[PDB]
């Protein structure tokens, strides 16, 4: 079972990242993995408040935009808001019960916290461009075109969360619950975790970035500049979050942290590959609904599609997966002005 | 049955604080209880970086302290560290899965995050006043005296978490798990949450404050100035935290939220009372250890006992409970200088 304070004095430097003894003392003078303490420090140094960003001229910019451009901007915004909503709570509820080293535990809480700030920034933006925010917020839950990735993303988390509860409550083995057999396997739980993480890595590394291009295209035209300044800050944060998930995944697949996970990851590589391509395909299909009424300056269905493949190749290679698309240089180098 | 993004489009203004539909969209343009949005805003405005606080003068001060005074200081510090370690993760793991309104969800995450900053501040303090932090950190886990004073905190959170898992997995009813009859009652789970909340309130409003007094006793002597600045910053945050729990509890008691919670608050009021009485006694019993090698001018077992009764009455009155201790004036008015 899970405990908020394991009474056993353990060497936190020897525990695996996940599934070891629950973290008792929160100390930051040492760590098994330096990267996580460095990320906490960086994230704290980047603290920012949405309210301190002037977005007063974004309202007029939005109203003056052609209808299809309003659609593009607002549709993209709703999706970003959806992703931040999930990322604000999910890392905590899903990972906290499985972490066994203090630096990773606090990094996850810090990572999640920074996501709630992003959520607050989107409320700030929405309240300053539509007059009646409720219209926007409600269409997030029910929007068909958006509620497909949410289902897929939330699914990975929910299944991991469910299996984690069974593991903590019953432990490994073949159990029975109300006439049904319930098998609890640590190997499968480990695979499930490797899956949220890969999926979360694609979310942080691909899904968010594709939306940033959608957003900075306006900035390039000196429009929605308040929104742009906020996205710049958010993007600076996401870079840290993806760095964190990339290290977690690489440490798990290399075999140094947990040999069993390395074994499991090698076994489900084809699955992770398809999982990544699937994510990229969903982002591509979205371009349709986004540019169904037309495209805009420096951005269209084809360009975005190219960008998705460009970014995906990079991210997948970073975690040891084969490249699914043809290699080529950045289709939209101008994006670098707003990112890194 | 828990989900990271419920697909049902619900009116978040009509959900109860707890046990309603899990929060889907994180919006901050409106709230059922604006007090939580105000608390998030205030906590964000108080953001501080522990490492920025100059504690270089603390090593000299500490080493020059009489041995019994070093024992008092460090023992107090180790307990505070324990409480922050627990408070950094528990709010998230125990409450997050049960919150049904966005403002409360984010407040809990913000509250927990601020506690991790406090934990980081203690590492900063420890690392700068002793040769080997590991001895201090390891003693926290062991040391029967410290765990004696904290006995009941981790255990309560753990019970709630386990019951919550059963609820999410099996739902309401009487079940058969591995041949054993397991009862899952929402009413009983609500009681567990309610009493956990009262326990955290006692933790936030009493346990932390009795420790601040010991810390500020050194500040009064012009010693441990760095630690003092940090404690003032921590105390400022704890004031928001206890304001948060007091409001949660009193809102539940009012009957304006979940009607059943109002019933429960009334039914278990003796439980609430007993919790404080027990916590106060634990804080008092800690005196024998704290002063085992001797006391200090203005800080001894008697004064500690008097302050515990003083503050406990204040906190209990704040949530509608009878006062167990004889009324008295502040036994250490010099603390005001350092608080609020
Ligand atoms: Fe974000
Ligand atoms: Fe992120
Ligand atoms: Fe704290
Ligand atoms: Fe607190
Ligand atoms: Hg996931
Ligand atoms: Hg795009
Ligand atoms: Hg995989
Ligand atoms: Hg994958
Ligand atoms: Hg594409
Ligand atoms: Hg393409
Ligand atoms: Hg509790
Ligand atoms: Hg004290
Ligand atoms: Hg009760
Ligand atoms: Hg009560
Ligand atoms: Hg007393």
């Amino acid at each position: 079972a899970y405990t908020t304070f394991s009474q056993t004095k353990n060497d936190q430097l020897k525990e695996p990242m996940f599934f070891g003894q629950p973290v008792n003392v929160a100390r930051y003078d040492q760590q098994k993995y330096d990267i996580f303490e460095k990320l906490i420090e960086k994230q704290l140094s980047f603290f920012w408040r949405p309210e301190e960003v002037d977005v007063s001229r974004d309202r007029i910019d939005y109203q003056a935009l052609p209808e299809h451009e309003k659609h593009i901007f607002i549709s993209n915004l709703k999706y970003q808001t959806l992703l931040e909503s999930i990322q604000g709570r999910s890392p905590n509820v899903a990972l906290l019960p499985l972490i066994s080293i203090p630096e990773l535990e606090t990094w996850v809480e810090t990572w999640a916290f920074s996501e709630t700030i992003h959520s607050r920034s989107y409320t700030h933006i929405i309240r300053n461009i539509v007059n009646d925010p409720s219209v926007v917020f409600d269409d997030i839950v029910t929007n068909e075109q958006i509620q497909k990735r949410a289902e897929g993303i939330s699914s990975y988390y929910d299944e991991l969360i469910e299996m984690t509860s069974y593991w903590h409550l019953l432990g490994e083995g073949t159990h029975t619950v109300n006439g049904k057999t319930v098998t609890v396997s640590l190997r499968e739980l480990k695979k499930k975790l490797y899956l949220c993480l890969m999926s979360v890595n694609a979310l942080e590394a691909i899904r968010f970035y594709v939306s940033f291009a959608c957003s900075f295209a306006f900035a390039e035209r000196e429009l929605m500049e308040g929104n742009a300044k906020i996205i710049r800050l958010i993007a600076r944060d996401e870079a840290l979050h993806l760095t964190g998930t990339q290290h977690m995944l690489n440490l798990l697949r290399s075999g140094a942290d947990d040999p069993e996970m390395a074994e499991i990851a090698e076994e489900c590589k084809q699955e992770c590959y398809d999982l990544f391509v699937q994510a990229a395909q969903q982002e591509k299909d979205w371009a349709d609904y986004l540019f169904r009424d037309g495209s805009m300056i420096g951005l269209n269905k084809d360009i975005l599609c190219q960008y998705v493949e460009y970014i995906t190749n990079i991210r997948m290679q970073a975690v040891g997966l084969d490249l699914p698309f043809n290699t080529r240089s950045n289709p939209i180098p101008w994006i670098n002005t707003w990112l890194v």
